[PDB]
């Protein structure tokens, strides 16, 4: 429920975050059908609305990240995320909070996440993987965690 | 190999799901094992190495090797993530020795895929032992012929 001294421990979810969803991203990249993407892209939408109105912005934030999972097309992925979803919780709903203090901030993140999108729809694995990781990346050194 | 289509389809995707945990895994292993680290994964290649009398020690063997890299982490989740797919690490692991066990010499050009992993993880070169590692994932889902 809160993150000062707990920034190994957030800095642990965002390391393991980093090997399933560059790995996630670059599957659906490949595998992504017409469902798939509009799954990611009515998470995109709802993510765009939070912007103004920040209420259940985690739980949107969530569900763009397992849509992406579920278009791996590989159970083994979703199961994972769905697993580790209270820790998934735990970096998001911290992350996002650190956010909106600044600036649009929420703008940047949200310009992250259509960039993961963008990828998977252009079936580039490489250039999802990199784009998923980033994301990762930024929100971790925006919690100033030293991964 | 013989195999169901969906059979073959669910090795496919443990072995696409291992290669993104695991090869992260040596990375972070090679980074930050200790001394009791590298103690746990020579004491699964020492067993492995005696390989002879019983295929079935043979694949809890080389589960554990694979365990004892995520555990090297010192990451909490990617250890616990390795212990819920013991089923499926078990239905893998299990398939592949099986095969690799119908060509001469075969499980002993695949060990030498385990002392890779190892050995980059000893240097302590994270992008030796991705490679060791996703490398070894890739060769098995090739002798099973599932085509990744
Ligand atoms: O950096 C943020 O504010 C949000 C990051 C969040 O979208 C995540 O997936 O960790
Ligand atoms: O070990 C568990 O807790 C559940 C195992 C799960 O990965 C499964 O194989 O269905
Ligand atoms: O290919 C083999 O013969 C064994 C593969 C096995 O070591 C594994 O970790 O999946
Ligand atoms: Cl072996
Ligand atoms: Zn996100
Ligand atoms: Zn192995």
């Amino acid at each position: 429920s809160a993150g000062l001294d707990d920034r190994e421990q957030l800095a642990s979810v965002y390391e393991l975050r980093m090997e399933l969803e560059g790995g996630a991203a670059a599957l659906a990249a490949r595998r992504r059908n017409a469902t798939d993407l509009a799954a990611m892209a009515e998470a995109l939408a709802a993510l765009e609305a939070n912007l103004d109105h920040p209420e259940q912005g985690v739980e949107h934030d969530i569900a763009f990240h397992v849509a992406i999972a579920a278009a791996t097309h590989n159970r083994y992925y979703q199961d994972l995320l769905q697993y580790l979803n209270l820790q998934l919780r735990l970096a998001v709903s911290t992350a996002r909070t650190n956010s909106r203090r600044q600036e649009g901030l929420t703008a940047v993140v949200h310009q992250e996440h259509v960039a993961v999108y963008d990828a998977i729809l252009a079936g580039d694995p490489d250039r999802a993987r990199l784009a998923a990781t980033r994301h990762l990346q930024q929100a971790a050194s925006r919690l100033r965690l030293d991964l």
